[PDB]
């Protein structure tokens, strides 16, 4: 125990115990048991589903109310006009938007877009009839409810929370803990408290970031089915989830960061080239009518919307749909809120708040107005039985028959898995990194992470995509996000709390 | 006429005979007509109550939309900062709550609350179809529009002008009359325009207090028919006014004004414990889902439900609940407002709008939310034939019956038992006390009321209780409330402009 | 070439060829081509109808939206307390409001306010069915979305530019072209592109002029065939349009401005006469109940609304009526704005956009409420079969008759009769004098226009309505708005950014 060991900040790199372990203990039993029985896991994972969302659904539903709230209060309170580090911005505000309306682009997004619409438009809410003229015109509103700015402003309090942690504050933050001292202490930070917080934060991350993979694999697999004619299996599947893996540890070991970073700027040009063209060749007039008409019925039906239980009826939509896609957005949004902070020194809360919601629902409208206003048409004009193609084969092959249904069908669906594939691609890099700084001991400032820890996770992420895969079908996948949602629920006003605490005292 | 009369301010007590005589004599009137003939009485009644409200109905809305913009004014307008007396408040702002979520406790709540629900959703608005699913989703929603912020926000008006009275002007109020000299001049004020002001606002006023005693009473003798066995009748019903009666005398001639107050806590920490059981026992995850869609659906409606007047269907929704309810409001807004502005002391115009609005709807919405979805679910269930009750035993009865639907049903019904009764106690002294207030002499501040007149008076809000009930059913109930509305609709105009006039000149 | 032609401002009057010819070469050419074949014409132009509303009405619909938008960044931006000329205003604030409350006043008004019901009512929105119950209850509600505040908000933008144009920046506009110089420059103001712009903008001026009389003509003929017993035909269309002409040349040949002048207050007050005694003896408890219930029905639908276009159903109701008024909005912004922005000196931006929006939907909404409320009474009690009217007589027959409707008939269609033709006079001569104003050179301030240049496109205008006339029904002259509307799109966006621009560099 010795000796000059406690006379400077740590400064020496590794794994650390605290958090390393326990979720890879976590996951890695989840895993094992999952596969012992399938057909009875796939039991369970249905019951916890029913169970979250129809017991709990109302609580995440008043989450997401309270959160909007807090955005305006951030507009409009006393805040408003703190800088977010006295410099200038980092980035003109162009590539600023550019920025957010770039994050946008991944496959989960292009799987959701595609699809959603047809889920709604058959069983649709409020009672509706399945495919009557009320639910088709519905059906988009409800993505850009799903998808606009009343949850992209849910993000905004976690983002200026951040923003003024690393600019005001100046703390190095990775994990959760480290924001929650004004909050509890450092007794309780440093302690099993901060150590709890940390481990439930790092298994829900786990599990979201398979449930990535389990959604993008089966996109890739349909387009490589499609247009190589090799048949979709599960076997294809974790070849493809290997290739990742191997890619990312070509990435990794070699240092190519800057090659990953051109790889996601292709796939964000890429991405725009794609939806542009689909809108182009989709029924761009039809698309910008059913675009106009849906932002009028999400403004008279949003409060409806947002407070929907269904507790009378019972038809279960926004146990479905609502709750799991608050779900996901609650699971999510301490990453989202680092990333939109850390490109947002400079900026005044006000600012961040007004930018952050204008270029990213802009992104998010665009990608489900054109991805679902084409499966609409499909669905429309008979070109596709949509119920059919899964029932038989699954959703994802379904997805890709709403691509392939456009013209130049063999070069769009090269765009598609291009797209698709690089998605991927930089998706592991930055989640095996993400995991990889949260296990490890702190280490100096603009250092990547142990090699070996980082490729380690990406691992034990395909493992749980696989597994997704082998579960079959979507809730598997949504059971998944419902569950990391849970405890995250705490952690998310854990944060917004501590930093409205401390803003209390070192912001006047 | 001597000597020494007009050297100082009156300082001198018994009654004033410009206000103490016209409302005895004028409701002494009625009362004797009333009985002359019960059922032509009631024909009379029923037609007083289509004429006022298919006619007059409009009016009634758009003053509540007025005066809801007023509260805007108020808390975004000129005033917004201003303090309602330069003091510190004479409470904390948690107990200044707690006194408003207080004075949400009494009997015409616990029968409203509890069986409104079941008339709208078997003769529902919108020409919805009786006991369909969308009758059962508008429901609570449409008590938690009747009940809820916007009626709470038109109170502000009142309240700000009445504290800006009192502790700005200091100026001691008692009658309406008091604060129009900004408005007509001292002359008119003093004068007979003064004079029929009072008088009219006095009639209604006892009117009013009646009707409390109207609706309390069948709730105690149904408690006491319940629990003992013994008949309710009307009977039963002037022998239990007449203990309130003798009870009030006994708490007023030996001046128990501390013993009340005990019982004013009493009530209020029960209410607490009688709502929080039906909660627990009575479907708490269902009241937690149907508030919650009930919420977004009231936001979506509100509109529509603000300027509700049926003119092409003439289903009569808006005329048999809006029109009674806003009649109802309009008739206790002086009365209540005066209450919120003596404990507002200190406050600035602002922070009395948003309080009030935000800790009174806080008790309303929590009382209909608990006892009309108790009500709800027993309809739904069939635990319960409402009409059926109703059409053999009447309103009351119905109300008990939702009550001892509940586990520990006799533990339950002691509970509401002492409820009513305490409320009934408490609500009788405290309307004596106006009463006398307002129809003695000028005494000097702080001063208790003459015995007599006080007992008196009690004696005459308890004749008309009787007479209500044997009149049976609400629309004697809900026509006294109308009848008295229609002069305290210009009286509570008056007083808000002469606020408003005054404030001009003293206020900047 | 000479000599002293260059030493001062121009300072003479004449045409300015540059403005003068093209308007009447194109004008002249499409009159000539609409009568070659009257059949074929109407082919055409139910063909252009169709093509503009169904393929670009969204974008007028987007173009309400975001000048709604630009009234709320003019109330509470930067600009909100920015003087338009640093005097005081040039009337009181009554004067003001009556000066805009009475602009409303109109024939074109009388129309539509007496007819667009019946069309609402019988081929509803949203999929109703005609002549039910929610049919009836939206109907109203459509008319105060269409002549509302919203329309008129979207005027806020160009009556604050155009005030800011006079009375901050001091320049003399007549034409379009004179505001854009901060926008494309010297040159090109100067240039093609300002003398391209001005004439678009003065060939939809004189189409629009032209639907004026089209609509105006038939009601005044009704009016005449109903009370002397005079036959309504396309002649005395002919000779009514000729007196007009006549009485407006002689008028301007003798310079009555005075005269002109108190006709068109005499105008004013019979509206109100007129409006006054349709609300008395047309049902005014109904009217009273229907607006009321038709205010709440507006601010729940209104966002649906705003942007309908009916994308699944396809019934058209958007593009027919929406689309179609959206256009008559446009055409008549900039003429409306410079009205406005003139008797506006002295006033604040907030000011300006709070007043007008006030006291003009003031004016419209009680146009459209009683002459709507008559129409559809007459039409709930049978007392009318309006298709059967219009198929047998056209629309104008159909609006007479709800007029004839009313106590002292005779009486009431003198009124009419009356306000009709006054109307269409003061609307002769201010047409004429805007056209002329328009395509003459720069002339010395507070001077009237060249008198032969000025009756000369009366006499153009009156060919455009008898033509319209004689094209048949509503068509024609909804579809001459549309093409006009299409130009003013972009000419109207111009003249805003100009003055954006312009705020930029000399407001602050
Ligand atoms: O004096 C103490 C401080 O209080 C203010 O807080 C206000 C802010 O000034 C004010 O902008 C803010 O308004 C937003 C309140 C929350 C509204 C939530 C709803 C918004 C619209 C509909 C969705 C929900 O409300 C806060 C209090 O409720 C501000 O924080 C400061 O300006 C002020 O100094
Ligand atoms: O200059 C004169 C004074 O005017 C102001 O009054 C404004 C206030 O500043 C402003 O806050 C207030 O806004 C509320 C207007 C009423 C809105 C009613 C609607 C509110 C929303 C939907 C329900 C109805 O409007 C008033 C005028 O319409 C304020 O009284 C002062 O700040 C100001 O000095
Ligand atoms: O600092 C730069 C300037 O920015 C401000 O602009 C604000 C204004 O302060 C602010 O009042 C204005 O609010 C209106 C934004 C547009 C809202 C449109 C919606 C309004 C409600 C629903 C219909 C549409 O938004 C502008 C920016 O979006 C103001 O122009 C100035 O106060 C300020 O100095």
């Amino acid at each position: 125990a010795a000796r000059g060991s406690h006379m400077k900040d740590n400064k020496k790199a590794g794994i650390e115990p605290k958090v390393f372990f326990p979720p890879l203990i976590i996951v890695g039993i989840l895993c094992w048991l999952t596969v012992r029985d399938l057909d009875a896991s796939n039991e369970v994972i249905n019951a916890v589903f029913s169970y979250v969302t129809n017991v709990w659904g109302w609580a995440f539903e008043w989450y997401m109310v309270i959160m909007f709230g807090g955005w305006f209060w951030l507009v409009f309170g006393r805040y408003a006009k703190k800088r977010l580090g006295d410099e200038k911005p980092e980035f003109s505000t162009a590539s600023w938007i550019f920025m957010m309306f770039a994050s946008c682009t991944s496959a989960a997004v292009l799987f959701w877009g595609s699809i959603e619409i047809y889920y709604y438009i058959s069983s649709p809410p409020f009672g509706m009839e399945g495919y009557s003229a009320p639910a088709k015109e519905i059906g988009l509103a409800y993505s850009l409810f799903h998808w606009g700015p009343l949850p992209w402003a849910t993000y905004s309090f976690l983002s200026v929370a951040f923003a003024y942690f690393f600019f005001v504050r100046k703390m190095e933050v990775i994990r959760p803990s480290s924001t929650l001292v004004p909050l509890v202490g450092e007794k309780h930070v440093n302690g099993l408290f901060g150590t709890v917080v940390d481990n439930f934060y790092l298994v829900a991350l786990i599990l979201a970031m398979g449930t990535s993979l389990g959604l993008a694999t089966p996109l890739v697999t349909e387009c490589i089915q499609y247009l190589f004619g090799i048949p979709h299996t599960l076997q294809l599947d974790a070849i493809i989830i290997s290739c990742w893996i191997l890619l990312n540890a070509i990435c990794v070991a070699f240092g190519l960061q800057k090659g990953v970073k051109i790889a996601s700027d292709v796939r964000t040009y890429l991405s725009f080239l794609m939806l542009g063209w689909v809108f182009i060749v989709g029924g761009a007039s039809f698309i910008v009518n059913y675009f106009t008409d849906s932002v009028g019925t999400l403004l008279m039906y949003m409060p409806r919307m947002l407070f929907y239980t269904d507790p009378i009826g019972k038809g279960g939509f926004p146990q479905a749909w609502t709750v799991f896609y608050w779900a996901w957005w609650v699971i999510y949004a301490i990453q989202m809120s680092i990333f939109l902070a850390r490109i947002s020194k400079g900026r005044t809360v006000r600012e961040l708040c007004l930018g952050m919601v204008s270029g990213l629902t802009a992104g998010t409208w665009l990608i489900w107005t054109i991805l679902g206003g084409n499966t609409l048409q499909l669905i429309d004009q008979n070109i596709l039985n949509i119920p059919q193609l899964i029932d038989q084969y699954g959703v994802p092959r379904a997805i890709i028959e709403t691509w392939a249904a456009l013209p130049l069908s063999t070069a769009t669906m090269w765009g598609f898995f291009i797209l698709c594939f690089i998605a991927t691609v930089t998706l592991i890099n930055a989640c095996s990194y993400t995991l990889a700084m949260s296990t490890c001991r702190s280490m100096k400032e603009g250092a990547d992470p142990p090699l070996l820890v980082r490729i380690g996770w990406s691992v034990l992420v395909g493992i749980i995509g696989i597994i997704l895969l082998a579960l079959g079908g979507l809730k598997p996948i949504q059971t998944a996000i419902i569950a990391g949602g849970c405890p995250l629920f705490f952690v998310n006003i854990m944060v917004t709390l501590s930093f409205i605490k401390d803003a209390k005292v070192h912001w006047k």
